[PDB]
């Protein structure tokens, strides 16, 4: 039985987590910590079964320390008897988090916690000390670079309030070999659980914004904000009011510009928009008349221009469909025409209205979003399927355009359309485009649109951003 139960929390770290970490309270003993869903979507994010590296951008006055020293519990505890683990941190500070994860390792049951070599011997700063094997090491990141290199063995670093670690781009260098092609993927072939994990508040554009955007550029992990602690949606009187007066009351008693600060993670010097102000201060529209459908054309069909097509379907009432057609001959390739509405009740004469769109701009090509309705409106105007037209892109022959399976084609489709957008590659003529731009913005780990506003002319766009990439587009 043990042994089972042993291995079950040994590759099941939520089970481990809400079953055997404990606090001791002083009226119930010793009771099981109560995890929250922040807290159990960090956990699984931080294993050898996913990823290798992570990075929270988490928000303040949210009790992370108390995950955090759970999951450095969980490694050391059931590490294929080794591994080595250190923190980068200015304080005393470091030494905070590995209390906790000894408050946590000190609560497991006997079978679970391997005997202890070291504890805070000689007033430090450290646990397992030497083979035993593995450890854990509280360090200040000012002294590493010193640490980094200085290891013997490193399996995991962990690096707190990451953002306030000034004078960190030395000790951000020593860490690339680390982790960076590579004692990682050798210990990772060993199974060798460590590993960088990263977590803090924002502060500025500085180089956690760098490291924030690099990872947001593929992914979309991890960042919870102060509704993550769900005591704080119910009010005074103890009814669900979805977190409104717990943040008006913590508004008051303070300042929006701490509140920001303290609850939200969110950048100082910038918006959210994927595409900074800075650019959709200059960006000039091309005012057209729309046909009886949603067709504005900003630059007519030329014999021997090359176009390219993407279709973003609407799924239902909600929003629009969106197709754009971008002139790809040039060297900067520009917006031609733009299909928005969302009078399609039908989910059936679609194909038809834009294949003559397609036909009209020289047989163009088109990249249709696989939703429900895309993968729909694909047959239709497949090849095979209904319309005969060929030049429909795919990237499989299941899949008859883009795969919106795994959150990385969106994920870089957007990192793309913003370098296209910036670099002035690709430029946008229509005016509702640009204004969908405009609030078209961070909705961590990823971008959407804001309250009350569409996305699905950007998000069409993103699948152009996709396509970009792909070789195949190198000369559709």
């Amino acid at each position: 039985m043990s042994t089972q139960s042993n291995r079950n929390a040994l590759v099941v770290a939520q089970l481990k987590g809400d079953f055997v970490a404990f606090l001791f309270v002083l009226w119930k003993a010793l009771n099981l910590p109560v995890p929250t869903k922040c807290q159990i979507d960090m956990a699984k994010v931080l294993a050898n079964g996913d990823n290798k590296k992570f990075i929270l951008q988490a928000f303040r006055g949210i009790g992370k320390s108390f995950i955090t020293c759970a999951f450095v519990v969980w490694s050391l505890w059931r590490d294929p008897q080794l591994k080595i683990l250190i923190v980068s941190a200015s304080k005393e500070r470091a030494d905070a988090n590995s209390i906790f994860i000894k408050n946590i390792i000190d609560l497991l049951p006997f079978l679970s916690e391997l005997k202890p070599r070291p504890g805070q011997r000689d007033s430090v700063i450290s646990f397992d000390v030497g083979p035993a094997n593995p450890d854990h090491s509280p360090s200040v990141k000012s002294v590493g670079i010193t640490g980094q290199l200085t290891g013997s063995r490193a399996d995991i670093i962990i690096a707190d309030d990451v953002e306030i670690p000034s004078n960190s781009a030395t000790m951000g260098a020593r860490e690339k070999l680390w982790t960076l092609v590579q004692e990682f993927a050798a210990l990772l072939k060993p199974l060798p659980s460590s590993r960088v994990i990263y977590l803090g508040t924002p502060q500025t554009e500085m180089t956690l914004y760098k490291e924030l955007e690099d990872n947001r550029g593929y992914t979309t992990i991890i960042w919870p904000a102060l509704y993550p602690r769900t005591r704080e949606e119910n009010l005074y009187y103890s009814q669900r009011l979805a977190p409104m007066l717990r943040a008006e009351y913590d508004e008051n008693p303070e300042a929006l510009a701490g509140t920001p600060t303290d609850p939200v993670r969110f950048d100082r010097d910038d918006l959210r928009e994927r595409e900074l102000e800075y650019g959709k201060a200059g960006f000039t529209l091309q005012f057209m008349l729309n046909p009886n459908l949603s067709d504005a054309e900003k630059y007519p069909l030329r014999l021997r221009d090359a176009i390219v097509a993407a279709l973003d379907l609407e799924k239902a009432p909600m929003h629009y469909q969106w197709l754009p057609n971008r002139q790809n001959i040039i060297e900067d390739l520009p917006n031609v025409g733009l299909k928005g509405d969302d009078l399609h009740t039908y989910h059936d004469c679609s194909n038809n209205s834009g294949q003559y769109q397609q036909k009209i701009l020289v047989i163009d090509p088109s990249g249709r979003g696989k939703d429900e309705t895309g993968y729909a409106v694909l047959y239709t105007l497949n090849g095979y399927i209904y319309l005969m037209e060929a030049g429909g892109f795919r990237d499989g022959y299941s899949d008859k355009t883009l795969e919106l399976l795994a959150k990385k084609a969106k994920q870089w489709g957007v990192q793309t359309v913003v370098y296209e957008s910036n670099f002035g590659d690709g430029m946008f003529g229509k005016v509702f485009s640009p204004i969908l731009l405009k609030h078209h913005n961070c909705a961590m780990e990823e971008i959407r649109a804001r309250g009350m506003k569409e996305m699905r002319i950007c998000d069409t766009l993103e699948p152009v951003m996709q396509t970009h990439r792909l070789v195949i587009r190198d000369e559709v």
